[PDB]
């Protein structure tokens, strides 16, 4: 039904790129209810995608996360990399600019004056954040506001708002994180969400706090996993789903701790 692109493989999903070729539209600060952003998105493709945000932390910029908007656009997202209102946005503004975000998306989509005319699902959500962002993305997840959600070393207040999550959840956790310790942050959250939701916690050994945000010697793991989790639960790609549910995980030097709720 939604499932796009030729059968994965490990190779094809560690490659910086995937298949589609993709272009770019700039948001303009003055939309409303988030900091602008920049709207990635394949140039060939059929029918409708799902829609993905990506948010970075306190005291950071769109660029701080700019690898996710190629990496999951070029497999058939539209995705768009934003700013906040303000750098020093904590989490609960995050969650309500994510929220925006898509919204936004979903509205371009509808707008004869669009690029991305067309080209939105709006039954198909996903969000990804950084720190303050994973925040802020756990707690959009905490209403249902999207149908899967990454945290890439999330920081939030508490975890105690996230003990019913069913939105199918990722947590990237940077084992050396000094910022938002593992401990504290990324670890309790992906323990709090029920054991009855879809659920993945890989944590990246030695990882500092920029760990899970790419361009860095983790893209092959991050986009590997990223992808294949918005492919299997945005786009019900079964495809995907052995990429999660079956590795050791743990065996690769990269990995310190895995933890799932597999089988899906
Ligand atoms: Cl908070
Ligand atoms: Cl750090
Ligand atoms: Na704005």
């Amino acid at each position: 039904g939604y499932a796009r692109g030729p059968d994965p493989t490990e190779s094809f999903l560690e490659a910086d790129s995937g298949p589609y070729t993709i272009a770019t539209s700039n948001v303009s600060s003055l939309v409303r209810g988030f900091g602008g952003g920049t709207i990635y998105y394949p140039v060939n493709a059929e029918g409708t995608m799902a829609a993905i945000v990506v948010i970075p932390g306190y005291m950071s910029y769109q660029s701080s996360i700019s690898f996710w908007g190629p990496r999951l656009a070029s497999h058939g997202f539209v995705v768009m990399t934003i700013d906040t209102n303000r750098i020093s946005d904590q989490p609960p503004s995050r969650r309500d600019q994510i929220e925006a975000a898509l919204e936004y998306l979903v509205d371009q989509s509808n707008s004869s004056r669009s690029p991305i005319n067309g080209m939105v699902d709006p039954n198909r959500l996903g969000a990804v954040g950084w720190s303050m962002g994973g925040g802020g993305t756990l707690r959009l997840a905490a209403d249902d506001g999207i149908q899967a959600a990454i945290g890439l070393a999330p920081w939030n207040t508490s975890s105690l708002g996230f003990r019913s999550i069913e939105t199918p959840t990722l947590i990237f956790a940077c084992e050396r994180d000094s910022i938002a310790p593992v401990r504290s942050h990324a670890s309790p959250f992906y323990n709090a969400i029920p054991s009855s939701t879809d659920k993945a916690y890989f944590e990246i050994s030695g990882g500092n706090h920029y760990c899970a945000n790419g361009s860095n010697r983790y893209d092959a793991l991050l986009g590997k996993y990223g992808v294949a989790w918005m492919k299997l639960h945005l786009d019900q790609d079964q495809r995907y789903a052995p990429f999660l549910c079956g590795p050791n995980h743990e065996r690769d030097r990269q990995i310190s701790e895995h933890r799932s709720t597999c089988p899906f």
